[PDB]
C-alpha cells in the first residue's frame, strides 16, 4: 500500500507525477484526466471498483466513451467548470451504473499540479 488517505488536503502534491506502478498502490481509485476528459492514468483500485481494465481505458474519453452515466450537470458539468476556471476541488457522492451493478462512490475531483484527478472510494 502507498500511505496516502483519500481526501487529504495536499493529495495533489503527494500524487504529483506518481508513476502508473505507484498509483496502483493507492487504497482508493485514482484517474487522471486531461481538460477534455481523456484518460491519462487509471489505477488498479479503480479497476477493481468498476470492472474496467486499467490498461485498456487509457486514451479513451471518460465522459463520451467510458462513463456516460457521468455525462450530466452533477458530474461532467462540475468537472468542466473547474477546468475552465483552472480551479477544481469538489467532493460528492455518485452512482456508477453503466453496464455494471449500480455502485455508489464518493468522488473527489481536484486539479493536479501537472491535468485533473478523479479519486474514488466506495460508500
Ligand atoms: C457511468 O457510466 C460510470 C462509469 C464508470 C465510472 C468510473 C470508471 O472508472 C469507469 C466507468
Amino acid at each position: 500500500m502507498e500511505h496516502v488517505a483519500f481526501g487529504s488536503e495536499d493529495i495533489e502534491n503527494t500524487l504529483a507525477k506518481m508513476d502508473d506502478g505507484q498509483l496502483d498502490g493507492l487504497a482508493f481509485g485514482a484517474i487522471q484526466l486531461d481538460g477534455d476528459g481523456n484518460i491519462l492514468q487509471y489505477n488498479a483500485a479503480e479497476g477493481d471498483i468498476t470492472g474496467r481494465d486499467p490498461k485498456q481505458v487509457i486514451g479513451k474519453n471518460f465522459f463520451k466513451d467510458v462513463a456516460p452515466c457521468t455525462d450530466s450537470p452533477e458530474f461532467y458539468g462540475k468537472f468542466k467548470e473547474g477546468v475552465a476556471s483552472g480551479n477544481l476541488n469538489t467532493m460528492f457522492e455518485y452512482t456508477f451504473d453503466y453496464q455494471m451493478t449500480p455502485t455508489k462512490v464518493k468522488v473527489h475531483m481536484k486539479k493536479a499540479l501537472s491535468s485533473y484527478w478523479v479519486f474514488v472510494k466506495r460508500v
